[PDB]
């Protein structure tokens, strides 16, 4: 079931994961899917990681992802980054599950209370900060964003 | 008047400076000053930053901050990076004022509605992170913590 449409427009700030996921997220959540092809670059890790750091802040113990494996120079800082997140969810009680595909193209995250969050550009929807000091470098509510569709689903 | 006094335990977690600020800041507050010295490096220009998110994101209009300019070559940066969020700060209508002093030793954060709040460790409380990619290495509230002392006031 199609169950919600919303716009993010270019330049809207108030889209962290926090406040995104927010009305799809609660305590009966234990099991989360992400599909995601561009989880390579330094920012794309770091994105999420605190997509993960928001889930066990809440109470998932095992988290799948599916995304592609980097070809090139993002290689060593994808596998370094990937296994680093999963040791550290280790240490939480976490399970991630990381599966590899070339021939992946969906941009799809699945709660296991049964909604499904589809947005256009994956969680890579943030543009890159004025300056290293910029207000929303740290703080992704303060973050501009690129103009996306988040389509909201429910099994 | 000493109004409390909370101790931060070694390693303990949930310590976000929005965490730590929640009981005295509200929307009244308008006007805000900073003293610490240890406004230098890198990850506590970032830490001064995430300070003034938390600020602006409340109706914070003044942002006043006495610190100490680093003695070598790291007050290039220093000042530069100052600058960059006093630039940021000022396109969100907020007026950040610099002052340093090679004298102060105190660290004091004041709020305009009469609460004090004095850190042990000012705002550079936090642990490194266990890795690259560990939780808490954006989220703070699940960033390990050194041991310190909050002493709250009001006037
Ligand atoms: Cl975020
Ligand atoms: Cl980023
Ligand atoms: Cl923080
Ligand atoms: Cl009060
Ligand atoms: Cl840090």
């Amino acid at each position: 079931h199609h169950m919600d449409q919303i716009k993010i427009e270019e330049n809207a700030t108030g889209f962290s994961y926090e406040s995104l996921f927010r009305e799809y997220l609660n305590e009966t959540v234990t099991e989360v899917w992400i599909e995601d092809p561009y989880i390579r670059h330094t920012h794309q890790l770091y994105n999420f990681l605190r997509f993960c750091e928001m889930l066990i802040k809440c109470k998932v113990k095992t988290i799948h992802l599916l995304t592609s494996l980097d070809e090139g120079i993002e290689q060593v800082q994808q596998s370094r980054g990937l296994q680093e997140i999963e040791e550290s969810l280790r240490s939480h009680g976490v399970l991630l599950e990381v599966q590899y595909s070339s021939s992946i193209h969906d941009r799809e995250i699945r709660f296991n209370n049964g909604w499904m969050i589809k947005i256009g550009r994956g969680l890579d929807y943030f543009k890159k900060p004025q300056s290293r000091f910029s207000l929303g470098y740290c703080d992704f509510d303060l973050r501009p964003c690129h103009e996306t569709t988040v389509d909201i689903f429910h099994d």
